[PDB]
């Protein structure tokens, strides 16, 4: 009897390594299907997140219709939107996805903020660093892969891109941040 045999990944293809110095990165295809999803306006990314997030984690506790739980799929992305000079407006979008056990038909939130959405398939180029990621990290580390994939055939949209994270707000020890850019 495991306590979390339902946290599960988030499943996708790698496609290509690259980079190889400094920065390095992987080209996934990710599949879609339905998502929780909580959007935060008018609140900086780091406030967004600490009041989004607990609604996806109770919708995934208990806090639906059927009244019971979900496991979770890891990681939790959630859509950040940059301007032109690299900044994150305080606009904020979560991306959980449905256990793939509950893609066929997932129970309602009791909340009426999480909404179940449908996504299609997309394709991501990722960039990893470890620690406690912070508003100005996800920038650092979006414009460090943005660099080494201007010179390649790469291309990827720039109004929009997703940060992802594999661990709670209470594992410390060999966390994992992720910058994903969307393929165009
Ligand atoms: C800063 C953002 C986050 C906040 C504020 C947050 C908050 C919470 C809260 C309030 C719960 C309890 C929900 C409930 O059952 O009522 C919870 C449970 C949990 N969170 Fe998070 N969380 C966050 C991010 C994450 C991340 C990134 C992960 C890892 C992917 C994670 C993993 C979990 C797990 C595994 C549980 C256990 C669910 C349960 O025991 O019922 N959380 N979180």
């Amino acid at each position: 009897n495991s306590l979390f045999g339902s946290v599960e990944t988030w499943p996708w293809q790698v496609l290509s390594t690259g980079g190889k110095e400094d920065v390095s990165y992987e080209e996934r295809a990710c599949e879609g299907g339905k998502f929780a999803t909580v959007e935060v306006t008018d609140k900086p990314v780091d406030e967004a997140l600490r009041e989004a997030m607990p609604k996806i984690m109770k919708y995934v506790g208990g806090t639906n219709d059927k009244g019971v739980g979900m496991g979770m799929t890891v990681p939790v992305s959630f859509a950040v939107f940059p301007n032109e000079d690299g900044s994150l407006q305080k606009k904020l979008k979560v991306w959980f996805r449905i256990p793939n056990q509950f893609q066929g038909s997932p129970p309602a939130p009791s909340d009426e903020s999480v909404k179940i959405e449908e996504r299609e398939g997309i394709t991501v180029y990722s960039t990893q660093f470890g620690g406690y990621a912070k508003e100005a990290d996800y920038v650092a580390h979006a414009t460090q892969l943005r660099t080494t994939l201007e010179g390649t055939p790469a291309t990827y949209q720039g109004d929009v891109y997703y940060c992802a994270g594999y661990d709670p707000p209470m594992k410390p020890y060999g966390r994992r941040n992720e910058v994903w850019l969307v393929k165009a």
